[PDB]
């Protein structure tokens, strides 16, 4: 469905451009010295996230960086396949580093539904490290939970003259993880604690992130108008994402406490 679904790409604030599905967020960031590619999509899709690439008139040769939020097949699919071709190096967040380089789900290793083919990290990255190609930084916000490595990337971009403050959220939701009985990883559910709190005391103009439902950008895209404000900017919603993420967590966590007791 969704995942795999076709979405038209567009270029969404100065130098991002969307380049997903319908489903699955992918990026292109345009630096003076190359691309960056945030993300990919599943396995499957690869050749679609290439297209889209080109539909905007982009060469995929030119990706120098490829950067992940967190190491999920559904953003990891086609790392090993562009990297191969365009010799690109790959930035992720250190703790994710042996999720991709394995090509395994955490805590659930031996499901193949869930394997994506394995990637060598070239940085693996920390809290506050920059990441530079050309005249474009981002940098590095370790906000694990989702992953043992999520990693939000902080960059700057122009609306008219001014700055605006970027984030490219890594995800926050539960999702397949386990929080308790045996957790996915040791620290998860401190981890993603940290993450809410985090995220609701950053200063940040555009929230985007790995799925597109994180920041409602279909609704968004269709308000788009040449000499209209870019609906992109709303600085409040990465404080009211990250309680409607917090209101959730709470409730699956009494879920999967609950079950915990055997009948
Ligand atoms: N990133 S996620 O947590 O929304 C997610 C990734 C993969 C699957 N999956 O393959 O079923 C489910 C959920
Ligand atoms: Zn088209
Ligand atoms: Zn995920
Ligand atoms: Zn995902
Ligand atoms: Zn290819
Ligand atoms: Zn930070
Ligand atoms: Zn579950």
């Amino acid at each position: 469905k969704k995942w795999t679904a076709p979405f038209e790409p567009f270029q969404l604030i100065d130098n991002i451009y969307y380049v997903g599905t319908d489903g699955i967020a992918v990026y292109v960031i345009k630096t003076s010295q190359g691309l960056i590619l945030m993300d990919t999509a599943m396995p499957q899709s690869t050749g679609m996230i290439k297209d889209n690439i080109a539909k905007l008139g982009f060469k995929v040769a030119d990706i120098k960086l490829i950067l992940n939020t967190h190491a999920h097949l559904d953003h990891t699919g086609g790392f090993a396949e562009i990297k191969k071709e365009t010799g690109a190096q790959l930035v992720a967040g250190e703790r994710d580093k042996p999720l991709l380089e394995g090509g395994y789900y955490p805590g659930d290793e031996k499901n193949e539904d869930l394997a994506f083919p394995a990637v060598k990290v070239d940085r693996a990255v920390k809290e506050g490290d920059r990441v530079t190609l050309g005249d474009t930084t981002l940098t590095a916000h370790a906000t694990p939970g989702h992953s043992p490595g999520c990693t939000s990337w902080e960059m700057t971009v122009k609306d008219g003259k001014e700055d605006r403050e970027v984030l490219f959220f890594c995800s926050g939701t539960v999702a397949l993880n386990r929080l308790v009985g045996q957790p996915t990883y040791a620290g998860i559910v401190d981890d993603y604690r940290a993450t809410f709190a985090k995220a609701k005391a950053m200063k940040i103009d555009v929230l985007l992130g790995p799925h597109p439902e994180v920041y409602g950008m279909q609704a968004k895209r269709a308000e788009m108008k040449d000499g209209a404000p870019n609906p992109f900017i709303k600085p409040g919603e990465l404080v009211t994402y990250a309680t409607s993420l917090s209101e959730d967590f709470d409730k699956q966590l009494a879920k999967q406490t609950a079950a915990l007791e055997k009948k």
